[PDB]
RNA sequence: UGUGACCGUUAGCGCAUAGUACAGUAAUGGAAGUGCAUAAACCAAAUUAAAGGCUUAAAUUAAAAAUAAAAUGGCUGGUGCAAUGGCACAAAAAAUAAGAAAGUUUAAA
């Protein structure tokens, strides 16, 4: 009940971001870091998302 | 699911299901128990041994088979054999991490 439209849109945007890939569909570079643009990993094609 | 110079009912998980019966006010602790068959301890029964004189010369056999005490009655559940139970890891899958903070990245045709 102690929610307003931004709590709404805060919460939607952030969704997607918890929402993770199978660690069978990710391969980690070697000692990258996140940082702006560069991810630690790439996906292999059509990657889906965690069973549960 | 896969493999074993891992176990085979005092073994292997506490459990061949049971965290049950039971102990405790409580937290808690925690068993026994598969199927078949002359094993041991153990209790009753079981002592001994005698025998002294028919007159003997022409049978039998398809074939085969058929005369001899290693062990009393019990109670108990070891040993031997088997597995609808356990132990260890392996393969596959699953789980898992973020830099930022109401803002943009990672998309194979
Ligand atoms: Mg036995
Ligand atoms: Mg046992």
């Amino acid at each position: 009940d102690k929610f307003d439209t931004i709590h709404y849109v805060t919460a939607l945007t952030k969704l997607p971001g918890l929402v993770h890939y199978r660690g069978a569909d990710l391969v980690m570079r070697d000692g990258v870091q996140w940082s702006e643009g560069v991810k630690p990993f790439w996906q292999k094609p059509n990657a889906q998302p965690r069973k549960h």
